[PDB]
């Protein structure tokens, strides 16, 4: 009873934990997926997924929820279920699904990180910029000095795709990588919103993500349930059709 | 060059005809799918599909476009490219994607038909009601006296599903059946907007549609490309998980 059934996004499944207006799903002993819903009048809810990672003695969050209130709820769930400090949050680009609740993280005193470009785009996108800017080498790997204390979070800029600023994250010592809005599931009919997409480079960016995290057998993404690596292949092949 | 790439909906394929803001795809010698697009700010375009059917010296339309202007463009295209008059339109329920262009039909002097219930709901939905009401037998088939001169349009009310009023249409003399917004594609991760849905009866209504048109191999639907019968059965499996 009382199930959120989104118009866009995966439906609730056995194992999912309802907490307020959000859903949490444990993916590994120290990794959970957060799911928040934006209700659009006349259309219904759009689900958006991120990650919560317990690494040693702290929690690391990948992506905010759509709103400040939802993101405050994520922090309350973390406090309740895990009860370790949230050391940092990383956001995967400057769109509402990934960065809409930044004020809730800052209110909580949590150090926030995004691609420098995401921070530069934030004002234009109506997002609040993160505190800190990540920069990247020519091979796409984050410059370690800009990602202090990230631990198992390996951050990779795969090239422009869904947006110019999109980044991805692998979780060292797990079989999980996070593709955000760049990677769609292996059964997806479309690449979602292409309004900011780099149609020429998307395919290579998708394949670069797969090459960056060869250990990841569980691919987590923003608007589908976790999938196999066929998500990457299928995303790239869809993207091949754009060029 | 200059393709519409919707966020929700089929992509452009070889053979598609771009005409202003619309796309037409021939599905059979005497059947075309019309596609119109609604821009959702921040989300991108949402495709909606209906049908154009040639029956001898006249054309029959299933569903309006999202808007009056788009719907006027469909009528221009029928007039200019098919060169036959529209005898009537049948609209498949009282939402914008299916009925948002009613006034353009009426201004063109075209007789319109909808489920009586659709006409009753239309003003509550800000839609213009069709000029004529269809009624249905206890087994779902349209009452012939309410659908005069429908030629090959075989109208079936499958039961409440996507909405209480949703209707479906088979094309006699073809292997095509139209499920409107009731049926989702064979690989859909969701049933779309369930806000007005009858979650108890959806699965049986989807199966009723399949059973009404048991030989139809091409299943046309509102927001994806024409699919196999697995669209019907997958839709019913997804609906089974609502109950
Ligand atoms: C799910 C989307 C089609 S919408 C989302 C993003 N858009 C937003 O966060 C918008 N603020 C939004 C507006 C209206 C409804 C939903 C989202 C984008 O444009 O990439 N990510 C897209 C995607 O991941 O393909
Ligand atoms: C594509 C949709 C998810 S939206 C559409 C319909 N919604 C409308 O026509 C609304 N007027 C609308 C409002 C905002 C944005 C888009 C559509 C509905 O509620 O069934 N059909 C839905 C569906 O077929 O599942
Ligand atoms: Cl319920
Ligand atoms: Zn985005
Ligand atoms: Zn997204
Ligand atoms: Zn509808
Ligand atoms: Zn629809």
């Amino acid at each position: 009873m009382g199930e959120i059934r989104p118009t866009i996004g995966q439906q609730m499944e056995t194992g999912d934990q309802r907490f307020g207006d959000l859903v949490f799903r444990q993916l590994a002993p120290n990794v959970w997926q957060h799911t928040s819903y934006l209700d659009m009048p006349g259309f219904g809810a759009v689900a958006s997924n991120g990650l919560i990672v317990r690494d040693g003695g702290r929690v690391l969050v990948v992506d905010t929820a759509w709103t400040d209130d939802q993101t405050a709820q994520i922090l309350n769930w973390i406090k309740q279920e895990i009860n370790l400090p949230v050391a940092l949050a990383v956001v995967t680009h400057a769109h509402q699904d990934k960065m809409g609740g930044m004020d809730a993280l800052h209110a909580a005193g949590i150090a926030t990180y995004a691609n420098a470009l995401s921070n530069q785009l934030a004002p234009q996108e109506g997002m609040v910029a993160a505190q800190h800017s990540l920069t990247f080498a020519a091979n796409g790997w984050v410059e370690p000095a800009t990602a202090p204390n990230f631990g198992p979070l390996k951050v990779f800029y795969p090239g422009p795709g869904h947006t110019s600023d999109n980044i991805t994250v692998g979780i060292d010592g797990t079989d999980i990588a996070f593709g955000g809005c760049l990677i769609k599931d292996s059964k997806a009919k479309s690449l979602g919103n292409l309004g900011d997409a780099d149609t020429e480079h998307y395919a290579a960016s998708a394949r670069a993500f797969g090459a960056a995290f060869p250990k990841a057998s569980m691919i987590v993404m923003s608007h589908s349930a976790p999938d196999s690596r066929a998500a990457i292949t299928h995303t790239a092949r869809m993207a091949d059709k754009l060029r």
